């Protein structure tokens, strides 16, 4: 099954195309290429800087009718610097506006920190630590509720909201609408067994991001583990005939979550959705989950002594 169904009554396509990193003259090619080859998840975020160029995509392909707009199922983010109530629909504004849609399908409180308004992504203090914003979780929260009532978006959820953030939402006071998803880091260095499992017993749907370790990752360093290189993992693939990408793509997806590969590259999109004709063995599955280190690739310390940092 292509979908799994969201505590919204909607279904959200349990594999999509993530965009963190992807350069603006090369994203619009990117997400053109997806939807050509059967992609209707598009994973997307303002601070990403390229939603504007996301958009050409989803609007050309809408334009000539290669999908419908009911098919697709865009997701963005609402950045830190946007946590206030009076900010929160303008910021959801400027991602339609940008992205050429008149709903989401999904947005997510990108990270549960809230940061001081202005132009910069992450205000600094003079000795390099996030400034942070006095609006708490709660209140953002009914801030993006009011999206939901105000038809901009269908769903609303979280993103690296650990287990004490997950049940201070599930325990708002007049909570009007659960989150339906949380999307967090997942991967076989990081496993997130207990967090998943919390979640998945709330009904709360799970999407695993940086799901091949992130190799892009601007603070990546030589000597760090790799997914894709781990000769374990390339053994389960050649059993398979698949590619180390694909079994790392089909392993959350065996675990009923949602997962985001993001590519560039146009051979490797296409590549990374035949994930759909092939199953990983329970053996194999809890091969996998056993080589879990507790790697997270991404972490902040800038943002570490925050209240709410999450990690
Ligand atoms: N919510 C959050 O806080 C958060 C944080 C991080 C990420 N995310 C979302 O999750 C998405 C995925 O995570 P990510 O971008 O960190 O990393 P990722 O998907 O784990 O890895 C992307 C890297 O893998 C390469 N790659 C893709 N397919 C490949 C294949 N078949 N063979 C070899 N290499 C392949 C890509 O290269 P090319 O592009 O050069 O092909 C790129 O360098 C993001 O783009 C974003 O949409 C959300
Ligand atoms: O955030 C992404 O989607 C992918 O990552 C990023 C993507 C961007 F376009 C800009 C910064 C980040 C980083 S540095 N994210 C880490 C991060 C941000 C805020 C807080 Br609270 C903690 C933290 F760990
Ligand atoms: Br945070």
């Amino acid at each position: 099954a292509s979908r799994i169904l969201l505590n919204n009554g909607a279904k959200m396509p349990i594999l999509g195309l993530g965009t963190w990193k992807s350069p603006p003259g090369q994203v619009t090619e990117a997400v053109k290429v997806a939807i050509d080859v059967g992609y209707r998840h598009i994973d997307c975020a303002h601070v990403y800087q390229n939603e504007n160029e996301v958009g050409v995509a989803i609007q050309e392909k809408l334009r000539e009718q290669v999908v419908k707009r009911e098919e697709l199922f865009i997701v963005s983010k609402l950045w830190c610097t946007y946590h206030e109530k009076g900010l929160v629909k303008g910021a959801c504004q400027k991602t339609l506006s940008d992205l050429k849609l008149d709903y989401l399908d999904l947005y997510l409180i990108h990270w549960p920190a809230g940061f001081k308004p202005g132009k910069e992504f992450f205000p600094l203090d003079e000795s390099g630590n996030v400034v942070p914003s006095d609006t708490n979780i709660l209140d953002t929260w009914a801030a993006m509720e009011e999206l939901v009532d105000e038809g901009l978006v269908k769903a609303i959820g979280i993103s690296n909201f650990n287990h004490l953030q997950v049940e201070m939402i599930l325990n708002k006071p007049g909570l009007k609408y659960k989150p339906a998803v949380n999307q967090i880091e997942c991967h076989p260095y990081l496993t997130q067994e207990k967090l998943i499992q919390y979640c998945q017993s709330k009904g709360i749907v799970v999407t695993a991001y940086s799901p091949l370790g992130s190799p892009d990752r601007p603070w990546a360093k030589p000597e760090d583990p790799s997914l894709l290189e781990d000769p374990r993992i390339k053994a389960i693939a050649a059993k398979h005939n698949k590619t180390t990408a694909q079994v790392l793509i089909r392993f959350p997806m065996q675990r009923n979550l949602v997962v985001i590969p993001k590519s560039v590259t146009p051979e490797r999109i296409a590549e990374n959705f035949k994930v759909f004709d092939f199953e990983l063995s329970s053996q194999d599955m809890t091969t996998l989950l056993s080589y879990n280190r507790n790697w997270r690739v991404c972490a902040l310390l800038s943002c570490t002594s925050h209240k709410d940092y999450p990690f």
